[PDB]
């Protein structure tokens, strides 16, 4: 599906009726292998906030670039939102420790993010020998969803309370860039509640 098709037909219709959406070969095996080589040059759990200019990180840049062209095109239809900007990414390189993430809601109280995308770049990533799988708890339903974290693979997800997750151990390390996209009104809320450069 072409961008527009593939927004307006499948994410903006996917994510109104279950808040979670995969879009699986987002850019391409070249440039998600570009993406995936610049992740592991970059120099517990390892987390970096990348905008997207820095040496050696070009790559990653179109990835945001792009993620930004698509929520574009929802032209103002996921949920009641008006997108108007986002985070830097958060570039995350996990080890095969064994240690998760506790569920938890990524924005509880109104903090002005409303869409968590990630972006996965595991090739040949086995959860049942690796672990590492994203399980998600759709609020009020009965039923959860485990997501593989497969190369190319783009997720979003609603960030607020309706999207409760958990991390799974695992066995090799792993490699996810994310942002999160703000919503205008909440976040000019969140503003209001101090002042410049605090
Ligand atoms: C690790 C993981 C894997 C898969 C799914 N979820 C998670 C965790 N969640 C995802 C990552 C998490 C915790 C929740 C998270 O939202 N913000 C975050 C917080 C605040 C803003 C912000 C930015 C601008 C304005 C307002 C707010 C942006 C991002 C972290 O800094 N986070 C984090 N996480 C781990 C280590 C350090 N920091
Ligand atoms: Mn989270």
């Amino acid at each position: 599906l072409p961008a527009l098709k593939l927004a307006l037909e499948y994410i903006v219709p996917c994510m109104n009726k279950h808040g979670i959406c995969v879009v699986d070969d987002f850019l391409g095996k070249e440039t998600g292998q570009q993406i995936g080589d610049e992740v592991r040059a970059l120099h517990g759990d390892k987390i970096t906030w990348i905008e997207g200019k820095e040496p050696g990180c070009e790559t990653i840049g179109l990835l945001m670039s792009s993620m930004d062209d698509l929520i574009r095109h929802c032209n103002g239809k996921l949920g009641s939102y008006k997108i108007n900007g986002r985070t830097k990414a958060m570039v995350a390189c996990y080890p095969g420790n064994g240690t998760g993430y506790v569920r938890h809601v990524d924005n509880p109280n109104g903090d002005g993010r409303c869409v968590t995308c990630i972006y996965y770049l595991n090739k040949d990533w086995d959860a049942k020998v690796s672990g590492g799988i994203l399980r998600i708890f759709p609020e009020g339903k009965a039923q959860f969803a485990d997501i593989e974290p497969k190369f190319d693979r783009l997720l979003f997800f609603w960030s607020d309370r309706r999207n409760p997750h958990e991390v799974q151990p695992a066995y090799a390390t792993r490699y996810a860039i994310t942002v999160w996209y703000f919503d205008a009104d909440e976040r000019a809320r969140a503003k209001v509640k101090y002042l410049t450069g605090e």
